This record gives structure tokens, sequence and C-alpha cells, in this order.
């Protein structure tokens, strides 16, 4: 585009977002889970593993009411609670 030295969106975001939506359900997300995950699947585990990004992300979910809103509960999709609990 019009100026270069750029750098792209963020996306590791939407992968957790996955995880807790996807894999909550199908395998279940926690604090170890985010974890290993970016051990596992991912090299940066090095500085993530400071639970810094992926643990401030999946447990900020918990912080704010244990993982289980995915949406708001109303003028959202109703009443949403993940998958696990995906209420209509």
């Amino acid at each position: 585009g019009p100026g270069m030295a750029s750098s792209p969106r963020p996306k590791m975001d939407a992968i957790l977002t996955e995880a807790i939506k996807a894999c909550f359900q199908k395998s279940g997300a926690s604090v170890v889970a985010i974890r290993k995950y970016i051990i596992h699947k991912y090299p940066s585990l090095e500085l993530e593993r400071r639970g810094y990004l992926l643990k401030q992300a999946l447990k900020r979910e918990l912080n704010r009411g244990v993982i289980k809103q995915v949406k708001g509960k109303g003028a959202s999709g109703s009443f949403v609670v993940v998958q696990k609990s995906r209420k209509t």
C-alpha cells in the first residue's frame, strides 16, 4: 500500500479464541491448555510461558466470569456460555 514499513494485524487472539470456543468443549480450556498449547503448538512459548499473552487472555475470561461467557446477554447473541454451555 501507500507507505513502506508496515506490520500485519495480530492473529494469536483468534488462535486462542478458537481454543476456548472450539477446544473448551471438545477438549476443555484451562490455564494449562493454553500454556501447553504455546509450548507444544508454538515456539513463542518462551516468552508466552509467563502466561502473559495467553494466561491473560484465557484467565481474563475466567477472571471475568469463569470463561463461561462468549457473547452478551441481550443485544448480543442472547445468553451465551461457551460451547460447553452455549445457551440459546
